């Protein structure tokens, strides 16, 4: 973790709550020096909460800052700095929403230049990450931790990576379970201590590009019981079916990505290569 800078009250003009975040509520702000529009996410553990989950959300706040401090990336949501009273993350704020709640718009189909920027700009916020020492496993990443900067196909930036707790950067593997199963790798879900790198990043990205592909939920197309899924996922290799029409290039992409065998998964050069050629 590199020098984070402090930010006194007297530096920021808050604007309005646009937001709720897992740990405390989110702002929208303005930075006197420059007039930047800023996000400031606020920690606040209020005495309802119990002791598991109050330590739960001060760690979550602390590894998003420790992570973010060494990220500098066009492509991942910038930290400007550090607040007090109460601890807060002064982050650049992503005017056009998540790609989640994007995609959900079924009426106005992103065109299919704009969904190439997208995946293309997401690829590049992940290869930087795995490009760190030692490289960033995010554990999170899906549609409403995708922001979207401008969906002009014209645009400096179009998306940028965003969240980063339950996020890790670490010279040994790490471990956990990983709730969302639908965007996790099968050796973050069975339920175990299993270990695993940032690999199962690559995954994720692979839900990614399905569901900026279809504009649908990663296996939304399948209903099965919990421990079902996760064993059909596993265990039978069940992945989301990649429609007819789609690109051989894209479908190869994909296809690598989501491989039930980490080892299998290409790295992120290859990745921003194939990409690039669509
Ligand atoms: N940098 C940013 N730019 C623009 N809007 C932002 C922003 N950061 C947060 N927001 C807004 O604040 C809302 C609060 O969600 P947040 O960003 O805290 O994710 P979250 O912690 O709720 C994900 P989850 O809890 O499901 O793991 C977001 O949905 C978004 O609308
Ligand atoms: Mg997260």
């Amino acid at each position: 973790k590199s020098r984070l800078p402090t930010l006194a009250d007297n530096e920021i003009e808050y604007e309005k709550q646009i937001g709720k975040g897992g740990f405390g509520l989110v702002h929208k702000g303005r930075l006197v020096k420059d007039k930047s529009v800023v996000a400031i996410k606020s920690l606040i553990l209020g005495d309802s909460e119990g002791e598991t989950e109050m330590i739960e959300k001060f760690q979550e706040f602390q590894r998003e800052v420790f992570i973010m401090s060494n990220l500098n990336h066009p492509n991942i949501v910038k930290l400007y700095g550090l607040m007090h009273n109460p601890p807060r993350m002064v982050m650049e704020f992503v005017p056009c929403g998540d790609l989640y709640h994007r995609l959900l718009d079924k009426a106005h189909p992103i065109k299919w230049s704009v969904k190439l920027r997208l995946m293309l700009d997401i690829a590049l916020g992940i290869e930087y990450m795995q490009n760190q020492n030692p490289p960033i496993v995010h554990r999170d990443l899906r549609s409403p931790n995708i922001f979207l900067q401008s969906l002009d196909e014209n645009a400096p930036v179009c998306a940028k990576v965003a969240d980063f707790s339950l996020s890790q950067q670490s010279v040994h593997s790490v471990s956990g379970l990983l709730g969302n199963f639908q965007w996790m790798a099968p050796e973050t879900i069975g339920a175990e201590e299993e270990s695993y790198t940032e690999k199962a990043d690559t995954y994720s990205f692979a839900m990614i590009l399905y569901t900026i592909l279809t504009g649908e939920g990663p296996f939304d197309e399948y209903s099965y019981g919990k421990i079902k899924f996760i064993n059909m996922i596993r265990e039978e290799g069940l992945r989301p079916t990649i429609p007819e029409d789609c690109p051989p290039r894209l479908r190869n992409v994909i296809e690598l990505c989501w491989s039930g065998d980490p080892k299998k998964r290409p790295h992120f050069s290859y990745i921003v290569k194939e990409l690039s050629e669509l």
